[PDB]
């Protein structure tokens, strides 16, 4: 089934009521993008804040993506690295308080992956994701959708973020936007003679970057490999909380796309996914949830409940429609206590602790020698694989 | 160590010992002083969790777990039993602390340790340790008479209510605190004499904070009470020495008075002199033991200037312990042993941040949430032990 999972058919029936194969395929595609987040160093008191914790080797069993996730199985082959031109809120580009740590302008942004031999027949083919990493004016778009598409805008902060370069950065030289269209193309290369898709996924500041990258991606026809020009690939977005991204133009463009498709995952009383409220159109085919159906979630939340990630997930779990008189059960087995890795999300009656995601000590480790160092970063050139 | 161990342990005050400060006191001090701490680190503070006040490691290989195995040749002792209080009156959050929602009225409150056969060949002579756990997170307590512990014949001697309450209160519904913190100390400190009755013995005890005024507290027990000598040989008394620091005041002047006329107790107080706490309660109590002031605002690693929660921390006392050289403005300050400055921010923000150490470093790994075999998700802060006697 996995063409109309991905959105083949726009999932057309599949969403009042919600499919449960989809119920578990959305999670799937969440869990990559909220990964993300558990790799992502927010200590600003650390050298490393802004960087990734883990390296690439074993990246989805170092971030609790191995037990009980039979369908998890992609090697992470490249981590993504974006910087920007114009200032942004901390929540999108964060920086060693030292001002003199592993990067002055840049952050881990996100990865790329594919599935193994296992995988690609757990998922009926060779699935290739690009996650992009969350949040912790308008301008013309000529640079990445070309003259002919002159006309199309995009949200001035989703571009800064997704092509500015520091020409000083050995992580942000080249783009965000061109590491992941260089190393799509390599995968794509590989694979050409064997059915292919690609996935991107994002939540919040990562669901903009994810329906940008999907679109420049498939309107640019990035997706086929160079050796085949003629084999294109489904492109399928899963995004979550998402912020709008352009203009009526840039709809016009989205919709005049065959090969692509994005499913919005939407929280009613989630704000985030009204913003920028004025001049911007949504693509794709929209998802609604409410979160304050769920008896363990806080009532009344606030803004970082309703938009926390893992509250998303929590949601498609449980969801059975946003009417007053839907019902709210579990339909698979997700432990609650994921909703509180960075918020105080549920009735504190669950007993689970409030945002409770951190590494040991944060960090801090004795040493064979019995020093106290700060180790909150594994080694990872990042280059490419073989 | 083995040699000196009398001297070190306070046998002629530590006279001419602490200024300057003798190279082997400094590393002495922070032993016990790092025997306190554990305390602290084996303390689950998250009111969040059904756990809370109780302990997060079990007695099994306890001081690997709290950090005190790597590049700790002389911590080799054993863990023989966990001491739980409780009070009738009502006391700080710092001093008990609670589930939001394992025990409605008790907290884990220290342990009771010994010195393995090779620990006792380090530290000269086979020690056991008593270690009162200290204050935590954030009524004007009176005196009270403390006839109970001391006997008619010490009938004047007044002790802190609050002390008093969490050393002697119990909890007849509680399989922890059905017999008080004193009780659980004096009968396993007994049981460890009775078994080494025929080998040189200590007592050491030690405490900061909350714990270090139970630590002097329970040494003037044991030794105007006789508790130093094992039940077979009443003719044998051993040493017992408090190191404590940060000690708030403990009794009246007849307290100090019975504390001046004891053969074999001996207690050094660190004190850090920016530190109020010491200070309490300021009217009506006497200190006793011989005093070591050190001065944490003379190190350039402390960040300046400190508040309330930093000149008071354990970690930053030994710290000022690690590399004081005196408390004069003239004084150098400078580590004369290999301490890791990074652990003085356990518990606070206490270096300058120009030291790259994350502030108030201490937690379990995801607050003790774990993923288990099955998938779900729990919280795993509390390891099981049911404390029975070894």
């Amino acid at each position: 089934r996995w063409r109309d999972l991905s959105g083949q058919n726009h999932w057309k029936g599949m969403l009042q009521p919600l499919d449960q194969d989809l119920r578990e395929y959305i999670i799937h595609y969440g869990e990559m993008a909220q990964a993300g987040y558990d790799t992502f160093n927010i200590n600003t008191e650390s050298q490393f804040a802004g960087a990734s914790i883990y390296s690439r080797k074993d990246f989805f069993a170092k971030v609790g993506l191995e037990i009980a996730h039979p369908y998890t199985k992609y090697k992470v082959t490249k981590f993504i690295y974006a910087t920007s031109d114009i200032h942004v809120p901390e929540s999108f580009l964060l920086f060693p308080i030292s001002r003199e740590g592993w990067s002055k302008e840049s952050n881990w942004m996100g990865y790329v992956a594919v599935t193994d031999d296992q995988g690609t027949a757990l998922l009926g083919r060779r699935d290739i994701v690009v996650s992009w990493r969350g949040s912790v004016g308008l301008v013309n778009a000529i640079k990445i959708f070309g003259e002919r598409n002159d006309q199309v805008q995009i949200h001035q902060g989703w571009y800064s973020i997704y092509m500015s370069q520091d020409e000083r950065s050995p992580f942000t030289k080249t783009n965000a936007r061109d590491q992941v269209l260089r190393e799509v193309g390599r995968l794509l290369e590989k694979y050409k003679d064997e059915e292919v898709s690609i996935t991107i996924c994002g939540h919040s500041l990562g669901a903009a970057l994810a329906t940008l990258s999907a679109t420049d991606i498939v309107a640019n026809g990035y997706n086929r490999p160079k050796s085949r020009p003629d084999k294109s690939c489904p492109v399928t977005a899963f995004v979550f909380a998402s912020p709008r991204v352009g203009d009526s133009d840039f709809r016009k463009l989205f919709s005049g796309l065959e090969d692509i498709r994005v499913l919005r995952t939407r929280n009613l009383p989630d704000v985030i996914p009204i913003y920028p409220p004025i001049g911007y159109s949504e693509v794709g085919d929209e998802f609604p949830i409410d979160t304050r159906k769920s008896p363990y979630m806080k009532s009344p939340g606030n803004l970082a409940t309703f938009h926390c990630l893992e509250g998303y997930l929590h949601g498609v779990a449980g969801t059975q429609g946003t009417n007053k008189a839907d019902l709210f059960r579990l339909d698979v087995e997700r432990a609650i206590g994921l909703v509180n890795k960075s918020v105080d999300g549920l009735k504190d009656e669950c007993m689970v602790p409030g945002k409770w995601r951190v590494l040991k000590n944060k960090g801090m480790a004795q040493q064979d020698d019995g020093s106290w160092e700060l180790v909150d970063h594994e080694i990872d050139d990042n280059e490419d694989l073989d």
